[PDB]
């Protein structure tokens, strides 16, 4: 039956709240562009502005190499995906009977092969625009959150929050706009085949997740290089302030700030935004939505995230206009609140969206069954992922701001030197995925019970239906990091570098909630993308006593290991390097540790764009050849094992890595600010607890910034791959098997 | 039908092996007893035995302390055990069809909860023997192996290996003659009934790893919470030699080796042979051998284990008598030697046991059918097992020995500091996961297809089919540890630790190893138990798309890491406080630095007596709830999953946490030998280089002594739990999906 919201309705609702945010994006970066300052005191003003200069070229210059070579593999796979796809039909003309109804004609799989292909380059593309517009608008309000620190804490923190709203608002309206678009054109062809549109569509994320991938670690590898090695020569070992002018290294950091925890985020979490969708829609595109043609209900995911859009847009304004933070202490609570707000008011956005939208009973298929499912049991789908996301937050917080104990002892633990900081801090993050993991279990099992597949993914969606406001309480951190960055190359007031630290800590925390729903969205939409490849290969049972499955399941348990040995390494060989370039500049440059001579910055700037360039290759073809290589050679009995495998297991790694990096940055933090009597006598700066703080955070730097993060797209990655490639792998795959 | 070898002569056979094994092991004990020494040069002799002595007593009281709270626990768990099973059939007296074959009857399941409980305690026991007669030797030994370093190398070699060989045939023997005259005295009340005899069996395999569980977390808090504390005062603050007698943490380090990397290791390798019997005598019960009543081939896993012993001895001979060594680049190919001769003679060694004691043709169960198997297909699966093993000794030399590059880069990354010595150690661990897991893997595969369950089991019991001689190159590890610690300690000249110190770094590598044999066999022995487990409780099939499955597998994969934060928290903690004890000697105690006065060995012994006996309780707790918490609350098909993730899961996080830890151990001894150019570029003592590496080595300790190598418990003590557990968890549990 129809949903009380007209088809047509629905077609001007979705593209009208894209616009939406999209707007309200730009009036953002409108009301940020209000803080003046060029390169041409007055003269903090004009330092401000040169610094800003030299990290927006530096993050500039970046990204345009690496997205040329993304760029390059990216057609190269898109060759893969045609080329695949069509030899499962010989690439045939013919159109052939609907694989969810015998009675039915569909179009041939030929045409899916090309407009999977389409989709795919769709994706990608967004995915490369949404890391872009992130770094655009960062290494744009940088300087001015620096400016407005003159002014106070409150002041700084409005224009950093504004800013990663803008990167937010853009990211979820753009990502929404083009997946609507995609639809509509595919649908043109594709008439009454909605199994087959939304078949060719799931090329999106794909294509999305695949660039991010690269995105993530590329970046990851750039700024790990540059932050380790200013780091440990200028703080630990010549006992300079972080961040100092003197350090080659510092613009390279500062250039990562954009380049990672920026760029590669933005196109990693528009990767998790698509693949849900994606995983929604080709489930519904068979149940009982897709089959009767009933529009509204079909796009049932677009309207949740159309009307997340509108619910994100007020939460922000009581951060943006109706509270003023005037105590450093504040903040977190204030990012805080943003979270809470949100999913509140999406709480009930929901619920009003599964009124009008869906009709009160209807079906989803279910492993060949079409099951019952009830409009208000859909709710509670959407509702647990929204849920289990404010969960991961509150603990993630819990275990990552220097305001709990967790952290605090991981800081005192430095009375004892570096050795029980890295104890304290591997523990505390072994210890932070108990909680999220129940969470994201109990998230499985209300969603998966109420509607398979499709519950599943429309929790994911739940998850990230607040991602404009996840985005913006993210996108704020990094922006803050380089505010103080730039402070301290300016020579500003300590003052200025006081409260740019208080907004950073916060950052630090907001960094790894933002991780925490990426690695929950992508355990949710792994496993409904996992469930669909199983129809997809004609799997009747993924039965774990199998040899073929259970082969499956170690091995893909151990990729996660495999994938983080691999950017483990690439940081700790790069950093080595830098840290060699920035001993020989302070040794051998006459008057750099003076101040009467300046820096080779550029030479740290080549370092690590030479190794990030260069090993994001081997993780990114692990992941990707992983489905082709199992799929080809083992087939898709033991693709299901191997997808479970590192769902199950990436999960754990992904989450600790990312707590305990997190956890060393603020006991640092801690340190730094000596804001309580514990913390001044860990103090001062220079001190051997500062030390070895630093080394815990030095040696937490890859692990939350190049493999931890990367880890959830490795595993939400291997899962769309696979369920695109499904007829390949079930037609032609499994060939050890063959031979023998 | 039946085999070439009879009944009588397996009867005669078995015991006569065993007795062998225990004789051996006594006349090594005799030529180690040949070195002299006594307490009330010869004043070196002296200083040697006093030193011993303090070691002894340590040991000894913690063990008597230890082992009466784990004796204790013992008798409270085993009345659970009584009153579970018992609870299933009402208690009741009379005779059940069987289980297995509803056409015969079987001796009633009261019977079996009274022998379950029996065999558990005779497990418990041969746990606890098995850890204080290694302790005893050990103890014994290591000053004597220190006096013969005065003649060199070669001959201190020899002393230390013949006595880790007393430990290993020891072990070996007696947990075979246990099983033999259980499975023996079991017969007489069950006569026909072998299905209920070898149900009942597995109880020794439950009681072996529930009390290992203990002694590998209590020894290994123990042990590194001193290790930790005095390697950072003595060596990293205060400048002085590692295992100095002015270092109030000595002894308890000392005791420690014996107390964790023995006791524990013994109890642990118990647990593993125990339940790798256990699990192939269940399997063989219900299938032709079982159900035909021949003896020969029922007890195909004890007449291998027999054969092993033999073997071994034959092999031992190689490193005792044959050869010696000269140089000390001769020590890691000795010991490497041991494995290669081993595993070459076992393996003809299993293919005359697959020709005399199994028929050509026999049936194994296969999930409720007979399924067709032949002698050739059974040898193989042993052998699979036992090749297997020998790559994971490869590869664990490979990337834990400082003679190759993986460990050579590890310490080369000290010139950059602590933090990419830590990096670099991480990347290793994460690195080395790679072939072992493929090993594990294809082992799988091919025991799996050819038969089962059994074949797994069997597997897993090929892999531990040389165990004499793993326990031999292995415990020999921490008597050379103990040997160097007494030269310091004695004061004996720099040409004697520098020759233990020689000893003691093979002994890493060997101890890296006897981790990838417990890891190795852990994950065979438990994919068996869990395919048991599920026949026990009447599943039809395990599918990994269900909501209960599923919750269990990620949940699952997330305890192995909520084990690992609870035993690095305590290591940490005690550690931090061993620090802080340390430090007060130093400062507070006149002429202590001097070595005018003596320190206070006891409060250091203390502080880690404390951590331990206190902090080994909710790991242990964690782990033997968890399967009676969702036996009972969620029903089979979650623990189901729950089997399967941490299986998957934790091998990961424990091999990368023992090869890490290992690894940073022996780059630490690389640069404490300057056995090169390059190694004395990173040197001399006390340089930053040396520093970082002490650093990365006691963040290791507790990786690779007290979480790493316990993770391999944690998950076959599981796995049997589940077993034994099952009929009573089918029948009254899943609770929660019962009253909702
Ligand atoms: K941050
Ligand atoms: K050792
Ligand atoms: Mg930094
Ligand atoms: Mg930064
Ligand atoms: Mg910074
Ligand atoms: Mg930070
Ligand atoms: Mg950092
Ligand atoms: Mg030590
Ligand atoms: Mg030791
Ligand atoms: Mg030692
Ligand atoms: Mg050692
Ligand atoms: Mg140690």
């Amino acid at each position: 039956g129809a949903a009380i919201l007209p088809d047509l309705g629905t077609e001007i609702l979705i593209p009208v709240c894209a616009v939406i945010g999209i707007a309200f994006a730009l009036f953002q970066w409108l009301l940020v562009s209000k803080v003046k300052l060029s390169a041409v005191d007055h003269n903090v003003v004009v330092k401000c502005a040169e610094i800003q200069n030299a990290i927006s070229e530096g993050a500039t210059s970046f990204l345009f190499t690496e997205y040329k070579y993304v760029g390059i593999f990216m057609v190269a796979f898109a060759i893969l995906i045609f080329l695949f796809l069509g030899s499962v039909e010989g690439f045939s003309t013919s159109p052939q009977a609907c694989s969810y109804d015998k009675t039915k004609t569909c179009k041939p799989a030929l045409a899916t092969a090309i407009f999977s292909t389409v989709s795919f380059l769709l994706g990608g593309v967004t995915s490369l625009v949404s890391g872009f517009l992130g770094m655009k608008i960062a290494t744009y309000a940088n300087a001015r959150t620096t400016l407005e620190a003159r002014k106070g804490v409150g002041k700084a923190f409005i224009t950093a929050f504004r800013s990663g709203a803008v990167m937010g608002f853009l990211l979820a309206a753009n990502g929404l706009l083009v997946l609507y678009i995609a639809i509509n054109l595919f649908k043109i062809y594709y008439g009454d085949d909605w199994g087959g549109l939304f078949s060719a569509i799931t090329g999106y994320g794909l294509g999305g997740s695949s660039m991010a991938l690269f995105g993530r670690v590329g970046g990851g590898i750039y700024t790990k290089a540059a932050d380790v090695g200013a780091d440990l020569v200028g703080k630990v070992e010549r006992n300079i302030p972080e961040d100092d002018p003197r350090n080659p290294a510092v613009i390279a950091d500062n250039v990562g700030d954009n380049v990672g925890d920026i760029a590669g985020m933005g196109s990693d979490l528009f990767g998790s935004y698509a693949e849900s969708s994606c995983a929604a829609l080709v489930v519904a595109s068979i149940s009982s939505f897709g089959l009767n043609h009933e529009l509204t209900a079909m796009l049932y995911p677009l309207i949740v995230s159309s009307v997340g859009i509108l619910v994100c847009l007020l939460t922000t304004l009581f951060a943006t206009d109706f509270f003023e933070i005037k105590a450093v202490k504040e903040i977190e609570p204030a990012l805080k609140k943003q979270l809470v707000i949100s999913t509140v008011l999406m709480t009930i956005g929901v619920a009003v969206v599964s009124f009008v939208a869906l009709p009160t009973s209807f079906t989803i298929f279910n492993f060949g069954v079409q099951k019952d499912v009830k409009s208000w049991q859909l709710f509670l789908c959407v509702a647990v992922g929204l849920w289990a996301g404010l969960i991961i937050g509150f603990v993630t917080e819990y275990y990552t701001s220097n305001a709990y104990s967790p952290v605090q002892d991981v800081a005192d633990s430095c009375r004892t030197g570096a050795a029980t900081n890295v104890i304290f801090g591997l523990a505390l993050g072994y210890k932070s995925v108990i909680i999220p993991i129940f969470a994201i279990a109990i998230s499985i099992f209300v969603s998966f019970t109420f509607a398979a597949m499709y519950g599943i993914a429309v929790a994911a969606l739940g998850m990230l239906s607040t991602i404009a406001t996840g985005l913006a309480i993210d996108a704020y951190g990094p922006i803050s990091d380089n505010a103080g960055g730039i402070a301290e190359m300016a020579g500003m007031s300590h003052r200025i570098r006081e409260r740019t630290d208080a907004l950073d800590a916060a950052g630090n925390t907001t960094a790894a909630i933002g991780k925490g729903f990426a690695i929950g969205s992508a355990a949710l939409v792994s496993l409904a993308l996992f469930g669909a490849f199983v129809s997809r290969a004609s799997i009747t049972t993924v039965d774990v006593l199998t040899p073929k499955v259970f082969i499956g399941l170690i091995v893909g348990a151990m990729l996660p290991y495999w994938f983080s040995a691999m950017t483990m390494k690439s940081v700790g060989s790069a950093a080595l390097k830098m840290v060699e370039e920035v001993r020989r500049q302070f040794n051998t440059i006459p008057g750099l540790m003076e101040g009467t001579a300046k820096p080779d910055y550029a030479t740290c700037v080549k370092i690590s764009t030479d190794a990030s360039i260069k090993e994001m290759i081997p993780p990114g073809a692990l992941v990707m050849l992983t489905p082709l290589v199992v799929g080809i050679l083992f087939g898709v009995e033991t693709l299901s094992g191997v997808l479970a495998g590192s769902l199950v297991s990436g999960v754990q790694i992904a989450i600790s890595a990312s707590n305990t990096g997190g956890a060393w940055d603020n006991a640092k933090k801690y340190i730094e600010a000596g804001a309580s009597e514990h913390a001044r006598s860990l103090g001062p700066k220079g001190s051997d607890c500062h030390k070895a703080a630093v080394i815990g955070d030095t040696i937490g730097d890859p692990l939350k910034d190049t493999s931890g993060p990367s880890l959830n797209i490795l595993i939400k990655l291997m899962a769309v791959e696979s369920l695109v490639f499904a007829p390949f792998f079930a037609t032609h795959g499994g060939l050890l098997f063959k031979i023998f």
